[PDB]
């Protein structure tokens, strides 16, 4: 095991977060990641406050360990979903789709750790100023809605610009990537596609099979750009409910398969426990390898 | 100094290559990088055989150390430029814009090290089979014509797929990036924009100033996609001679400023010697930092 400012901040064992996408970020997958020592994350993007309350309850029936809730800022229920996180003492809240400054203070005053997802250097500095505990720097190789900067560049610039810990997201699916992210300045990694491709993930079996089969070149950017698998529906687009149809129904015809380029690094569906074991082992072997040079 | 399979293969001191873009890859910049212990590279993309012959001669008037020539496969003079490299005993030849399999054997039979630039896992395996000595895995954050895969993903997958050394290109401008690339599996790095932004680079002063001022978000992908600075001409395009107008004339109006996202990591024009010194120092500090975790 490796210790970082992020495992200290979040009071977890491993510096590894799952994605917490809508529909795929279920309490079942989040509970598995958290119990395994990482940070499971409930994706509330498609949730109403009642749905999130239930989701939090069923996660806590499985694990006592820390967990996060991801809130999409453009959701009509965003204010109320933040209020749910405060009332249910959610330990960690991540944000997507913009600047969550308006919520940071009330979350922090009530003891929640706040970690906005950013695709820019300027936004990172802004949310640091507004009180963020850490930031996720998400490169555009990730799946779903994306920014413009790649992980290799973004993590480097963001970590140099802030003093709070940086978490790298996008393109990370193994221990090599964890070491590479740490070299760029990150102190944890978020691996959305890798944990969607797990035994404990409840995405449709077809979703898992497509990730396994997909190469590093099998995603496309369509549209507010978003990265999805090169599926028939992604061709026809070049949208409402399309992500749910892929995740829940495995619909190859009109599902949007929001997966990142790291799908080309994923060749089999693994248990969450094995994923975390293999990451840590390869991270350590990679660092020993680098040490050989100096 | 750090030793890798690439410094052994190329018989150079440091595992650091410059870009060798057309117009910017001049003998003056290449000679400076090679004499400083890296691999300077003459960019022949806009050259006729006579031009390349002269270019090689003037580089050798400055340095006795190894150097490369980059050949663009779609150039009408590609066959003849390869023949020039054979006759003038060019130690290293890189290729861009496709599959250079048809030339590998004659170059290798005459003692030249052949390093194709690839943007895919499949092409990398193909050129390995055809006899390549190493491959440059170039992520789409680089400037100029680009593939689809980012460095973070591409270097990882490519290095796992071949046994020959992999050189990482795209997004690398400092020692952190060198360590990150090595973690993903690379054994050298190519830093086009970083060496264009050098005292010994002969690109127009405006070109250098734009790189310095540019942030990580100040490039755009236009068109055969190509990454350029967010300039008025890049807006109007959304082309013939446009790269020369930027590099040679510093034309903000109709120059194509082919620079990568790593321009946002570059805040000043440095001597080539200092660039290489700072890379090596930060690479070693980064590896020591990673060692702290294990
Ligand atoms: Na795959
Ligand atoms: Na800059």
């Amino acid at each position: 095991t490796v210790r970082t400012r992020v495992t200290d901040l979040l009071e977890i064992e491993h510096p590894i977060l799952m994605g917490g996408m809508a529909w795929a970020g279920t309490p079942t997958l989040a509970a598995a990641v958290s119990e395994a020592g990482g940070l499971g994350i409930i994706g509330s993007g498609a949730m109403k406050p009642d749905d999130l309350r239930k989701a939090i309850s069923e996660l806590r029936q499985k694990t006592d360990k820390p967990f996060g809730v991801n809130i999409i800022l453009v959701s009509p229920w965003a204010d109320d979903l933040v209020k749910v996180c405060i009332e249910e003492k959610v330990p960690v809240v991540t944000f997507g789709a913009g600047n969550p400054t308006k919520y940071i203070r009330e979350l922090k005053e009530n003891g929640t750790k706040v970690i906005p997802v950013v695709a820019s250097d300027s936004l990172a500095r802004m949310v640091e100023r507004a009180g963020a505990d850490a930031v996720i720097a998400e490169g555009m190789e990730s799946g779903g809605h994306i920014g413009e900067v790649t992980t290799f560049v973004l993590v480097n610039k963001v970590s140099r610009s802030v003093n709070i810990p940086v978490i790298a997201a996008g393109g990370i699916a193994d221990g090599r990537g964890m070491a590479a992210a740490f070299a760029l300045g990150a102190e944890a990694v978020q691996m959305g596609t890798r944990f969607v491709a797990s035994v404990e993930s409840d995405v449709h079996p077809v979703y898992k099979e497509k990730i396994v089969k997909a190469s590093i070149r099998d995603t496309v950017v369509t549209g507010h750009p978003a990265r999805v698998l090169r599926t028939p529906f992604a061709r026809k687009i070049q949208l409402v409910g399309s992500l749910r149809r892929a995740v829940v129904e495995g619909d190859l015809e009109r599902g949007s398969f929001a997966v990142g380029q790291s799908a080309g690094l994923i060749d089999e569906i693994k248990p969450v426990k094995q994923i975390i074991e293999d990451i840590l082992k390869e991270f350590k072997e990679t660092v020993e390898k680098l040490r050989g040079y100096i």
